[PDB]
């Protein structure tokens, strides 16, 4: 397992333009084109991320690659941010991946807020971490994703996904 196919499990991959749980209109796995509710905006910002007229769907391979670049984006953002930084350098291989999968979810911003998890993440405080990163609204919004990524940061074993 590995970031990639952890987040395909989570986000899931759809061809055509949906809403996500927050009511965002989305398209592949995971991307987020706007949260405006228009549907038009929402077209025209796939068309504009894609590069073509796309009339609101998108091939399996256009969706990997925006994929791709949001994986990307998702590390990269982790590197530039002085409080995350650190937490994600101290950390294990699979529990790296469950810190992306937090920001690709909910932006740097978002997951760098999470002030206390971070430090007791950095101080290998598991089940404290666990108990405080479940005291959000991410984990009563998305409960079964939520349990999935905290037992992973737990852990640091893939047995979530299995
Ligand atoms: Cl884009
Ligand atoms: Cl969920």
């Amino acid at each position: 397992m590995n970031i990639f196919e952890m987040l395909r499990i989570d986000e899931g991959l759809r061809l055509k333009i949906y809403k996500d749980t927050e009511g965002y209109y989305t398209i592949g796995i995971g991307h987020l084109l706007t949260k405006s509710p228009s549907l038009n905006a929402a077209k025209s910002e796939l068309d504009k991320a894609i590069g073509r007229n796309t009339n609101g769907v998108i091939t399996k391979d256009e969706a990997e690659k925006l994929f791709n670049q949001d994986v990307d984006a998702a590390v990269r953002g982790i590197l530039r941010n002085a409080k995350l930084k650190p937490v994600y350098d101290s950390l294990d291989a699979v529990r790296r991946a469950a810190l992306i999968n937090m920001v690709f979810q909910m932006g740097e911003t978002g997951v760098a807020g999470f002030t206390n998890s971070l430090r007791m993440l950095q101080q290998k405080r598991w089940d404290e971490a666990a108990v405080n990163l479940a005291k959000s609204r991410w984990y009563n919004q998305t409960p079964n994703r939520a349990k999935r990524v905290i037992t992973t940061a737990r852990t640091g074993t893939w047995d979530a996904y299995k």
